[PDB]
């Protein structure tokens, strides 16, 4: 299953191309301005085969709980109501969200002890680097 090295608290230290990613998702300007300023904490935990990813920031908190390979309903930080799934691939923790005939992916992987999130929408790609704290 998911590596235990994902478990714990992670802090955003770098974000690249997040503004264009949010645009591609259809996020409006005022929300994007706050989104670009946010430096969330992400807390990954597990109870049995249920994994929880909680995101905390001054602007927005989100939380998803899921089993790998099992579709679930998600309300995103930007309040999209999506059909989502999280699966592993070569140890990467990969999330897909689908809504209104659209799709976006968020791939979270461990790289030299950091967690790197790569987000893709319509060929637009974001990279967010987190330090374990
Ligand atoms: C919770 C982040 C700040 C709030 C930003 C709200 C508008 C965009 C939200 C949707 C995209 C979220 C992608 C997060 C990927 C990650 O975990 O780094």
């Amino acid at each position: 299953g998911m590596s235990n090295k994902f478990l714990g608290t992670w802090k955003l230290v770098s974000s690249e191309n997040f503004d264009d990613y949010m645009k591609a998702l259809g996020v409006g300007l005022a929300t994007r301005k706050l989104g670009n300023l946010a430096k969330p904490t992400v807390i990954i935990s597990k109870k049995g085969d249920i994994i929880t990813i909680r995101t905390e920031s001054t602007f927005k908190n989100t939380e998803i709980s899921f089993k790998l390979g099992q579709e679930f309903e998600e309300t995103t930080a930007d309040n999209r109501k999506t059909k989502s799934i999280v699966t592993l691939q070569r140890g990467s923790l990969n999330q897909v969200q689908r809504w209104d005939g659209k799709e976006t992916t968020i791939k979270r992987k461990l790289v030299n002890g950091k967690m790197v999130a790569e987000c893709k929408m319509k060929g637009v790609v974001c990279t967010r680097i987190y330090e374990k704290v």
